[PDB]
């Protein structure tokens, strides 16, 4: 499928172990697509003093669309020393890998992938 239905759980900033993807634009969107896949994908809602805490490259999901069922429809942009990679709509969060921290919430999303 063009599109698929995921609902990533959302992590605290502190709590989180692993603050990215990788050390590339090119690898931290394909770490990204994979955990997304696997079920491995944490999701941190950007605020002040979010960003400094997490490791650059960053990855965004962002609205591509204004939600069948509930997703809302997102693609990815990555962000290094402030270019980004990817032309999308506004911010939910910034992705990292979920490794058994305990969501406070789960945003339902529907990924182009």
């Amino acid at each position: 499928k063009t599109h698929v239905q995921l609902s990533l759980p959302v992590l605290q900033v502190r709590d989180v172990l692993v603050r990215g993807f990788g050390d590339s634009v090119e690898e931290v969107l394909s770490e990204a697509r994979q955990h997304l896949k696997d079920g491995t994908c944490g999701l941190v809602e950007v605020e002040k003093g979010v960003l400094p805490q997490l490791e650059q490259p960053y990855v965004f999901i962002k609205r591509s669309d204004a939600a069948p069922h509930g997703h809302v429809m997102v693609e990815l942009v990555a962000e290094l020393e402030g270019i980004q990679y990817g032309r999308s709509g506004e911010t939910l969060g910034v992705l990292v890998p979920h490794v058994g921290e305990i969501p406070v919430a789960y945003r339902k999303v529907l990924l182009r992938k």
